C-alpha cells in the first residue's frame, strides 16, 4: 500500500521510496546525512541526501531552498546532477524532511589530494573543475567556497561539484559543527568584494595540496589564516591595499611583514614527477599554473578562462530570490519546490 519504508542509519531515521533498496551511510556534512543505495527503478546506484527541518532557521532554508532551485535548473557534466526529490510526509502541515537522490560517486577530492597522482590525473581533474566553475560563472554563480570535501570523482576520474556556495548575502549557528575556511580567497578572508576569479584562489590551494599533500593555508580563524597567507607568499603590494576599507588596510598593514618565499622554495622540484622529459616539462608548466592561482591580488590572479587555456590544462580542451522570510514562509517555499 504505501509507497515508502523507514530504516535506522546511525542516529537517523530514512524514510524512503520502495525503489531504493540496501542503504548504507557513506558521510555527514552539515546539511544532513548521506547514504548510498541501489534504485531498483533505474538499475543502478544512488546517493540520498537527508535534510531534517531544513526550513528550522535562515540559515539552512536559504541554503536548502537554493540548492534544490539551482540543481534542479543548472546542468552540466561536472556539477553533480539531481536524479530525484522527495518527501514521505503528505501534507505542507506534516512536511518535515526533503531528501535528494544523487548520483553515486566513488570519493571525495580529499581522498585523491591524499595519493600520489600523475599530471595526467592531476591536470585533468583541474580542467573539470575549471569547466565547472567556468558554468556556474556562465549562470551567474560565483561559489566563493569551493573545497575538497563538496567535490567528488569516481574511479575513471570524473569530477563533479556537489554545491553552489555562500548566499549573496551572508549568519548564525547551533549545531557545534566546523566550517573549513582553508580554501577562502583573501577577497573572502579580508572582506572585500570579489569577482570571477574570487573561485581560482581556491583551486589554487586544491592543486597546491595534490602536489605538497599539507594544507597550504591552515589556521583557528582568519587572522591566523591571513598569516599563513603572506608567510608564504609574502605580504602584497601598496596598489593591493589601496583597494581596502580603512579598518581592514589599517589591520593588514600593521601585520609584521614577510618578503614570502619564491614559488620553486614553495614547490620544489622533489614535489613533483619528474623522470622522463615529459614529465621535467609538464612540471615547469605546473608550477607556472600555480604561480598565476595564488596571488593575493586578484587583479594579478589569472581568469578561469586563462586558466583553461593554460598549457598544463588545455590538453583536454574539446528566477532570482535572496531575500527573507520567516520559518512558516521558508517551509511552505521549500515544499512547494519539492512537490514541484
Ligand atoms: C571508505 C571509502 C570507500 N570511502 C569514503 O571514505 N568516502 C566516500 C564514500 C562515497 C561518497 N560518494 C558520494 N556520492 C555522491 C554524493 C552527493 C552528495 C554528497 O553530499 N555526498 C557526500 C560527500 C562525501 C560524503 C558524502 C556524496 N558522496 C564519497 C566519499
Amino acid at each position: 500500500d504505501n509507497q515508502f519504508y523507514s530504516v535506522e542509519v546511525g542516529d537517523s531515521t530514512f524514510t524512503v521510496l520502495k525503489r531504493y533498496q540496501n542503504l548504507k551511510p557513506i558521510g555527514s556534512g552539515a546539511q544532513g546525512i548521506v547514504c548510498a543505495a541501489y534504485d531498483a527503478v533505474l538499475d543502478r546506484n544512488v546517493a540520498i541526501k537527508k535534510l531534517s527541518r531544513p526550513f528550522q532557521n535562515q540559515t539552512h532554508a536559504k541554503r536548502a531552498y537554493r540548492e534544490l532551485v539551482l540543481m534542479k535548473c543548472v546542468n552540466h557534466k561536472n556539477i553533480i546532477s539531481l536524479l530525484n526529490v522527495f518527501t514521505p510526509q503528505k501534507t505542507l502541515e506534516e512536511f518535515q524532511d526533503v531528501y535528494l537522490v544523487m548520483e553515486l560517486m566513488d570519493a571525495n577530492l580529499c581522498q585523491v589530494i591524499q595519493m600520489e597522482l600523475d599530471h595526467e590525473r592531476m591536470s585533468y581533474l583541474l580542467y573539470q573543475m575549471l569547466c565547472g566553475i567556468k558554468h556556474l560563472h556562465s549562470a551567474g554563480i560565483i561559489h566563493r567556497d569551493l573545497k575538497p570535501s563538496n567535490i567528488v570523482v569516481k574511479s575513471d576520474c570524473t569530477l563533479k561539484i556537489l554545491d553552489f556556495g555562500l548566499a549573496r548575502t551572508a549568519s548564525f549557528m547551533m549545531t557545534p559543527y566546523v566550517v573549513t575556511r582553508y580554501y577562502r580567497a583573501p577577497e573572502v578572508i579580508l572582506g572585500m568584494g570579489y569577482k570571477e576569479n574570487v573561485d581560482i584562489w581556491s583551486v589554487g590551494c586544491i592543486m597546491g595540496e595534490m602536489v605538497r599533500h599539507k594544507i597550504l593555508f591552515p589556521g583557528r580563524d582568519y587572522i591566523d589564516q591571513w598569516n599563513k597567507v603572506i608567510e608564504q607568499l609574502g605580504t602584497p603590494c601598496p596598489e593591493f591595499m589601496k583597494k581596502l576599507q580603512p579598518t581592514v588596510r589599517n589591520y593588514v598593514e600593521n601585520r609584521p611583514k614577510y618578503a614570502g618565499l619564491t614559488f620553486p622554495k614553495l614547490f620544489p622540484d622533489s614535489l613533483f614527477p619528474a623522470d622522463s622529459e615529459h614529465n621535467k616539462l609538464k612540471a615547469s608548466q605546473a608550477r607556472d599554473l600555480l604561480s598565476k592561482m595564488l596571488v593575493i591580488d586578484p587583479a594579478k590572479r589569472i581568469s578561469v578562462d586563462d586558466a583553461l587555456q593554460h598549457p598544463y590544462i588545455n590538453v583536454w580542451y574539446d528566477q532570482l530570490d535572496e531575500r527573507e522570510h520567516t520559518i512558516e514562509e521558508w517551509k511552505e517555499l521549500i515544499y512547494k519546490e519539492v512537490m514541484n
